[PDB]
C-alpha cells in the first residue's frame, strides 16, 4: 500500500501545452521539455504528512506539507502560491493553488495510486498534463 | 586579439543575474543548465566582430562594429539596441537600451586577461562573470 517509495516517470502527456497555458515563453518551453524528460520522485508518507523529493538531471526540489493544512509552494512555472490538499478518496489527493501576487491561470495538482502506479496531474485553466510513475 | 575558439572554464552568479532580470524559478533552472557548456567562436578584424555562441538548443550569431549601434537580446531575451565601445585596448563595453517596455539596466563586457576571455553581464547591481579559455 501507500504513496511512499522511489518512482521513475514512465510517461508524460501535454507538458508543452500546460506550460503554454501558464504563459511560459516559447524558448523556455522548447528547452524545458528535454530537461523534464526523466524525473525521479522519492515520497515519504506518514498518514497526512508528506515529504516529496523530485530529482531531474539539472535540479532537486524537496517540499513537505500536511493534507488538510494550508501551506506554500510554487506553481510548475515557479510563481508563489498558497496550497490546500484534501483526499478526494483513499487513493487520490487533490491540491488547489491560489497565487499570492496578482492574476494568472487557475492551477492545481493531483496524485493518485492506481495499479501500484503514481499518476501526477497538473491543471492550468482547462489544460491537463499527466505524468505516470512506476516504482523503481 | 579576441579571435579564436573558446570553451567556458567557470561561471559565477548566472542564477542571481536571471533573478535580478525577473526570470521565474523554472525558467532560471532551465537557462543555467542550457548555458552550462557554451562553445564560442569569435572573428575580429579591427573594430569588426562576429561572435557565434552555441548552447544546447540556441545559437546566436552577433555582428557589430565598435562605435555603431546593433540589434540584440538581453541575456533573458528582451529586445535591445546595443553599442560596443573600447573601455581600453583589451576590453569591450556594450551598453544595452530596452526597446519594448521598462526593466533593469543591462550591459555586458568582454576582456582579455592572461589570454582568458572574461564575459561579464550586469542587471542593475548584480554581476555575472563567465571565464573562457582557448579550446
Ligand atoms: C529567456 C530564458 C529564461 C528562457 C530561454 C533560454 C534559451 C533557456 C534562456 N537562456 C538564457 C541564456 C543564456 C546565455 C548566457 C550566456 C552565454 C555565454 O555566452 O556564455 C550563453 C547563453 C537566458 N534566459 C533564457
Amino acid at each position: 500500500p501507500n504513496f511512499a517509495g522511489t518512482w521513475k516517470m514512465r510517461s508524460s502527456e501535454n507538458f508543452d501545452e500546460l506550460l503554454k497555458a501558464l504563459g511560459v515563453n516559447a524558448m523556455c518551453r522548447k528547452v524545458a521539455v528535454a530537461a523534464a524528460s526523466k524525473p525521479h520522485v522519492e515520497i515519504r508518507q506518514d498518514g497526512d504528512q508528506f515529504y516529496i523529493k523530485t530529482s531531474t538531471t539539472v535540479r532537486t526540489t524537496e517540499i513537505n506539507f500536511k493534507v488538510g493544512e494550508g501551506f506554500e509552494e510554487e506553481t510548475v512555472d515557479g510563481r508563489k502560491c498558497r496550497s490546500l490538499a484534501t483526499w478526494e478518496n483513499e487513493n487520490k489527493i487533490h491540491c488547489t493553488q491560489t497565487l499570492l501576487e496578482g492574476d494568472g491561470p487557475k492551477t492545481y495538482w493531483t496524485r493518485e495510486l492506481a495499479n501500484d502506479e503514481l499518476i501526477l496531474t497538473f491543471g492550468a485553466d482547462d489544460v491537463v498534463c499527466t505524468r505516470i510513475y512506476v516504482r523503481e
